[PDB]
């Protein structure tokens, strides 16, 4: 066949061998690939770099092989993904968000690494996206990080994270009683996890959530035709009132 880019050959070999470190090294590749879908909302990878980030996300998503989540951290993957978050290429940012969201699940070391490596401002910015999968994944990753340490919650608050979370409570502008309000319900739980330290209410953070559109948005949510959401909204509302 044809001679091809070294990066394409490196990718193909890394793929055959689940070579985590090589995939991380390849995330910086700008080698263009041909048009392809691999994921329900992430933009199609347009380079070997974004494609490598996507394969790493796939490895991180293997429930029955949690060891990949550690291998990826040890390969310096988290710093590499945070760098991709700075990209103006939609597929690079999306792939990094997907990878980081899986890496943050059931892996405290990874969450600590994400905090220490500066992920939060990018993830908080990501909660502003009009793409529901993106905003929900960013919100979940933020939560997985900030529940671990009061200082992480403080930083989240300082960076405007509560503003963005509270905004996730808002209904779509032409809301249709048929469509599920997953992200809204998850955001209720995120806010509770912010306020509470192992079941105990933290006064500072209670006040933070009070000083927002939370009560307004929650009042709107507690009248929706959905028992889980209506009940959850009622519960958090009572706490803030």
């Amino acid at each position: 066949l044809s001679f091809t880019s070294n990066d394409i050959l490196r990718f193909d070999k890394a793929y055959d061998e689940n070579d985590v470190q090589e995939f991380v090294n390849l995330c910086s590749s700008t080698c263009e690939i041909e048009k392809l879908r691999m994921h329900p909302w992430a933009a199609d990878p347009k380079t070997i770099g974004a494609l490598s980030a996507t394969q790493l996300a796939i490895l991180a998503s293997k429930e029955n092989e949690p060891h990949y989540k550690d291998a990826i951290r040890e390969a310096n993957g988290i710093a590499v993904f945070i760098n991709l978050l700075k990209s103006h290429e939609l597929d690079r940012v999306h792939a990094a968000v997907v990878a980081l969201s899986f890496l943050s699940v059931d892996n405290v070391k990874n969450c600590i690494c994400m905090f220490e490596s500066g992920a939060l401002p990018y993830l908080i910015s990501g909660m502003k996206s009009n793409i529901d999968g993106m905003k929900a994944a960013c919100a979940q990753t933020c939560r997985n990080i900030f529940v671990l340490d009061k200082k992480y919650k403080k930083e989240f608050l300082k960076l405007g994270g509560i503003t963005q979370l509270v905004n996730l409570l808002e209904l779509p502008s032409n809301y249709d009683d048929s469509q599920p309000l997953y992200t809204q319900l998850e955001a209720i739980y995120h806010l509770e996890d912010f306020i509470l330290n192992d079941g105990d209410e933290i006064p500072e953070f209670l006040e933070a959530v009070k000083n927002s559109n939370s009560i307004k948005n929650l009042k709107t949510l507690q009248q929706c035709p959905e028992q889980d959401l209506a009940e959850a909204s009622n519960v958090l509302l009572l706490r803030l009132t």
